[PDB]
C-alpha cells in the first residue's frame, strides 16, 4: 500500500534480477567440492593466468551491481558525479557482501568457476593475506544467515550512503537513504529479524578490506592489465585510470 511497502518490492526485484546465481543452486551445489588434483591444477597456473581469471569474475560482478544500483529508484535522478562518486565507494562493497551468498561455512569454502574451493585454491596470486581477510569477512557474514531480501536491501544501503566524500546533492542522497532505512527497518520488523541489526559488520570494516582489495586489484591491473567493455564509462574511467 504504502511508498516504503513498494520500495521493499523494487529493491527486491532489482537484486533478484541483477543476482548473478540464485541461492538454492549455490545451496545444492556445496557437495561439488574440488578434488585435490584440481586444486593443484589451479595452485600450478601463473599468477597472471589466476589474475585475469578473477579480473574476469570481479569485473562482471561489479557489472551486475552497477546494474542493481541503476533499478534503484532515484538513482538514475542523481546527478553523473553522485552516481560514479556512490557506485567508487561502494560497488565493491556489495561484490564482497554478494560473495557471503557462495561461501559454505561448514568447510570454509567459496563457489569459484562450478565448484567448492578453499582459500588455498588462490595460492598463485600470492595475496594470502587478503585472501584470508575475504573468507573471514565472509564467515562472519554466512552467520547471520541472511536472508535474500535482507542482503538485497542491505546492499542497497551500503552504495546509497550520504557520507561519501565528494558528493554534490548530499541532500538528494540522505532522502534516498532514510527511504530505504525506513524499508530496511519495516521488513526486519514484519519478518522479526530486527535481531541482526547488532549482528552487522561494523562501518569501517566493510570500508577497511574493500580499500585493501581494490588497492591490490590496482597493483594487478598496473603489472598486467585486462580489457573490460565499460558498463558505465565515467565510472571505468576513475578506476582503470
Ligand atoms: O563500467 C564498467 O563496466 C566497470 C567495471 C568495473 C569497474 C570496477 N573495477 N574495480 C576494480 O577494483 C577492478 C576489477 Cl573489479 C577488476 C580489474 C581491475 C580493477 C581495478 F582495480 F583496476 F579497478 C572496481 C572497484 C570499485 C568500484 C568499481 F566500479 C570497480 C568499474 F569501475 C566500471
Amino acid at each position: 500500500l504504502t511508498e516504503i511497502e513498494h520500495l521493499v518490492q523494487s529493491v527486491c526485484k532489482s537484486y533478484r534480477e541483477t543476482c548473478q546465481l540464485r541461492l538454492e543452486d549455490l545451496l545444492r551445489q556445496r557437495s561439488n567440492i574440488f578434488s585435490r588434483e584440481e586444486v593443484t591444477g589451479y595452485q600450478r597456473k601463473s599468477m597472471w593466468e589466476m589474475w585475469e581469471r578473477c579480473a574476469h569474475h570481479l569485473t562482471e560482478a561489479i557489472q551486475y551491481v552497477v546494474e542493481f544500483a541503476k533499478r534503484l529508484s532515484g538513482f538514475m535522478e542523481l546527478c553523473q558525479n553522485d552516481q560514479i562518486v556512490l557506485l567508487k565507494a561502494g560497488a565493491m562493497e556489495v561484490v564482497l557482501v554478494r560473495m557471503c551468498r557462495a561461501y559454505n561455512a561448514d568447510n570454509r569454502t567459496v563457489f569459484f568457476e562450478g565448484k567448492y574451493g578453499g582459500m588455498e585454491l588462490f595460492r598463485a596470486l600470492g595475496c594470502s593475506e587478503l585472501i584470508s581477510s575475504i573468507f573471514d569477512f565472509s564467515h562472519s557474514l554466512s552467520a547471520l544467515h541472511f536472508s535474500e531480501d535482507e542482503i538485497a536491501l542491505y546492499t542497497a544501503l551500503v552504495l546509497i550512503n550520504a557520507h561519501r566524500p565528494g558528493l554534490q546533492e548530499k541532500r538528494k542522497v540522505e532522502q534516498l537513504q532514510y527511504n530505504l532505512e525506513l524499508a530496511f527497518h519495516h521488513h526486519l520488523h514484519k519478518t522479526h529479524r530486527q535481531s541482526i541489526l547488532a549482528k552487522l559488520p561494523p562501518k569501517g570494516k566493510l570500508r577497511s578490506l574493500c580499500s585493501q582489495h581494490v588497492e591490490r586489484l590496482q597493483i594487478f591491473q598496473h603489472l598486467h592489465p585486462i580489457v573490460v567493455q565499460a558498463a558505465f564509462p565515467p565510472l571505468y574511467k576513475e578506476l582503470f585510470s
